[PDB]
């Protein structure tokens, strides 16, 4: 229920706004795309300490509201809200599991909610509206750290406005 709010403790926008996710651990990493195996483009979402700050994301409500609440269901997308491209999704995907990838189609109420987590927010994946959800955490395969399910060893960031 509690408004999520950002590195300089204002509320988060519902889309108007980019962010940062700034990881607690993890050195410094932001995020960026990578491959997974051989397929032609990097769709994949990772944790990369070769691209600080990253590549900032949206949250989106289709509510009519202009702030994000942990009690939202949201779309997360790189780059603009006019974009139909860069919205995340979660992929099936051999070596990761169930992967977190970017396509270019986007549900009415999207897959995720941010949740307070420790000194900051995780990213928590819903298979089903009325039920529990599954902590997004980071699958280490092939020399990259990839956002993946992984209930139980969730990712902890920051929102640091990208101004």
């Amino acid at each position: 229920s509690s408004v999520v709010v950002d590195t300089n403790g204002q509320p988060v926008s519902n889309g108007a706004d980019a962010y940062y996710l700034v990881p607690v651990s993890h050195g410094h990493a932001g995020l960026a795309l990578a491959k997974i195996g051989n397929e032609a483009e990097p769709r994949a979402v990772v944790l990369d300490p070769h691209h600080r700050p990253g590549l900032p994301v949206r949250f989106e409500s289709p509510l009519r509201i202009n702030i994000i609440k942990e009690s939202y269901f949201l779309n997360i997308k790189f780059g603009p809200s006019s974009s139909d491209s860069g919205v995340w999704d979660v992929i099936q995907q051999d070596p990761i599991g169930l992967a977190v990838k970017v396509t270019d189609t986007k549900s009415l109420l999207g897959p995720f909610k941010v949740e307070k987590e420790g000194e900051g927010y995780k990213i928590v994946y819903y298979p089903e509206r009325g039920q529990t959800g599954l902590d997004i955490g980071l699958v280490h395969r092939n020399d990259k750290y990839y956002l993946a399910v992984k209930d139980g060893e969730p990712c902890v960031f920051k929102i640091r406005k990208a101004t």
